[PDB]
């Protein structure tokens, strides 16, 4: 038995990102997996890291330090319920899939805020705390990204550089850091410019990949993988 | 004369980030520059890219596409006023300094949302009209970042890899994309664990750099610079 959380960041259900999220739900459900979706825009998920994230009273209210405050609130069971609700989904999951369009070589801010606020010290990491000592080892993570640019723009000598270059802060600096084994990314290059036939091709690569996702090994989430040889 | 915009992303005025912002204000003010600060947390700046960012009739109300609809809204002058407010600041500035703690090898979500919402098509870039042809050509940008990890940790052989590696989405994918020339980053390493001696020194180093900022030349904002050969 396998549990999957899909963290989904697109405003429009009729989008290509929506299609990809829905075929994931459909295929993983068909397999018998337990599936949960965090539809961040529908949730009006809060992105900002603020003192509202700790309930009651602070470890030092004279000088607010978000990292220390949330670390202490996680230990005293004092985080805001939107955070802890996401933490439970994560804790239960065997696989976390992030489904998003590439905004400025990264995640949309609403999803950045989910990372910033959900992946707190004590839960995902400790200081010291991290990479293999992070707290989500044993779990799989996978970034399913759509891009505005064509594949060849994301080549080494392409204007955008290699797609791997922009994955670093997300796969390594965030997911690896917290202990996830990182599955190879799903990159759906320039679906908006693509034909209905290229778009169906991309959706089926993904449904077909999902059929065998539990047979994948994580990538080696190394600087050599992103930047070499 | 010179105009400077500081986009500042920390919750606590008494923080080290706060110190760095304040010393920038004080030195650039002393020089006679015109200075504006967008204190995003104090502004409760909206980070989410939503349909609330456009006030008129949508171009395609059946299938919402944020990029398309904000592009059209920019041209029609129908974007939300918070966006327009920040666009004016950027338009006027000669130099934009981003002052923030590193969250997940990137900017805090509040600041990611500023990038996502303020730097829209028509304003910051066109297609064509990006990278060296971006619409903010002639302006300078600088990242002033604080880190949890020590300097040794952000080297090629340190735990986090080289600091330049995480700068790529920001410097290249966002600022260079919009036409900015990019000044060398100011990275203040591990202030929380430094002595007050050391913290004072890092503050004073930044103030001293600012004394001669207008004599600096930008980096070559290329793959080679960020990653090597
Ligand atoms: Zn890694
Ligand atoms: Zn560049």
């Amino acid at each position: 038995g396998k549990k999957v959380l899909i963290v989904y960041a697109h405003q429009e259900p009729k989008s290509f990102n929506g299609s990809l999220k829905n075929v994931a739900v459909d295929e993983l459900s068909r397999q018998g997996c337990t599936v949960t979706v965090s539809d961040l825009y529908a949730m009006n998920f809060e992105p900002r890291a603020t003192d509202k994230d700790i309930t009651g009273t602070l470890s030092n209210p004279e000088v607010f330090n978000y990292g220390v405050e949330t670390h202490e609130a996680y230990k005293q069971r004092s985080l805001a319920s939107d955070i802890t609700d996401e933490q439970k989904k994560v804790r239960e999951a065997d696989l976390v899939i992030f489904q998003f369009p590439l905004y400025w070589f990264s995640v949309p801010a609403i999803l950045k805020g989910w990372m910033d606020r959900v992946l707190c010290q004590g839960f995902a990491f400790d200081i010291p705390g991290f990479y293999d000592s992070g707290l989500l080892q044993g779990k799989l993570a996978l970034l399913s990204v759509t891009t505005g640019g064509t594949a060849e723009m994301y080549t080494k000598t392409g204007v955008n550089g290699d797609s791997r270059y922009f994955l670093w802060p997300l796969q390594h600096g965030t997911l690896h850091f917290c202990g996830f084994k990182v599955l190879a990314p799903q990159i759906s290059f320039a679906p908006e410019i693509a034909s209905e036939e290229e778009r169906k091709g991309m959706v089926a690569a993904w449904s077909q990949r999902l059929q065998t996702i539990w047979k994948e090994e994580p990538i080696p989430c190394t600087a050599h993988w992103h930047f070499g040889q």
